[PDB]
């Protein structure tokens, strides 16, 4: 039901400073953007804890990708939701070749040789991300809303025009100029269980449409993964700190920290 949080000691919120006066903080449907500089964490912590909050972590790890498995679960044990419940769910092809990972408490890992209910009795977020990166910096509870997507790093500058949606009218992910928010990355997103199954049911029916139609989309799943967040907006947007690559793109200075990133 949600319990008191207990008396914590942290600098006043000032109403008349902004947290960040060089980006974007909340988008106009109201959900915040989730910048470093935006958050107490202590504060999120708790009210998380509280709830005895268990996020799932899902990854799909098929032939030479099983190779990124140790790297990948090795960092998020040190900065992935530490602190919390997490149940890591491994689908691969090759369920020897995950590596043995020593994990934190309470947390564990369950591999899938390659149904959805599990998931709704046994986590209450999932966070859906790609194998082929490393946890550099904090990813916690900040994240954690009904649905989130992540600001693909070579766009979260960019006019819309220039974002790459699909732009045919024949595909079920089209998304015409004038239209679109943002360009989410396909590589991390998340939500409660319930809106996470929504929208992978959502983005699996679009996607049969399309092969009974006999188009592709240019980017697959992550096309309809942005006309589903066009469509239905999510409560949170992560910022490219969650979503890095540090080769292609460098440091700039509007992040303050690299937390998710591609491998080196
Ligand atoms: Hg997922
Ligand atoms: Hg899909
Ligand atoms: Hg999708």
């Amino acid at each position: 039901f949600m319990v008191s949080l207990p008396r914590m000691v942290y600098p006043q919120p000032k109403v008349l400073t902004p947290c960040r006066k060089d980006v974007l903080v909340v988008t106009p449907w109201l959900a915040p953007i989730v910048w470093e500089g935006t958050f107490n964490i202590d504060i999120l912590n708790e009210q998380f804890r509280l709830q005895n909050t268990t996020i799932g972590l899902t990854v799909f790890a098929i032939k030479k990708y099983v190779a990124f498995l140790k790297l990948f679960l090795e960092t998020a044990e040190k900065h992935f939701m530490v602190g919390h419940r997490v149940h890591y769910y491994v689908f691969t092809d090759q369920p020897a070749a995950v590596p043995r990972v020593t994990l934190g408490t309470g947390r564990q890992l369950s591999v899938l040789e390659v149904c959805e209910r599990r998931f709704l009795s046994e986590v209450d977020y999932l966070v859906c991300v790609d194998v082929d990166r490393e946890f550099r910096d904090h990813v916690g509870v900040e994240i954690l809303t009904p649905l989130f997507g992540t600001l693909h790093p070579s766009f979260y500058g960019s006019s819309r025009e220039a974002f790459t949606y699909e732009r045919r009218p024949q595909s079920q992910a089209y998304i015409p100029k004038d239209e679109g928010d943002f360009y989410y990355m396909g590589a991390f997103f998340g939500g409660s269980v319930q809106e996470v199954q929504r929208l992978t049911r959502a983005c699996h029916q679009a996607m049969m449409v399309d092969q009974a139609n006999g188009i592709e989309a240019v980017w697959h799943d992550e096309s309809h993964l942005n006309k589903y967040l066009l469509r239905h907006k999510p409560t949170k947007v992560l910022s490219p700190e969650y979503l890095w690559d540090q080769q292609l793109l460098g440091w700039p200075a509007v992040l303050r920290k690299l937390r998710f990133t591609a491998v080196p």
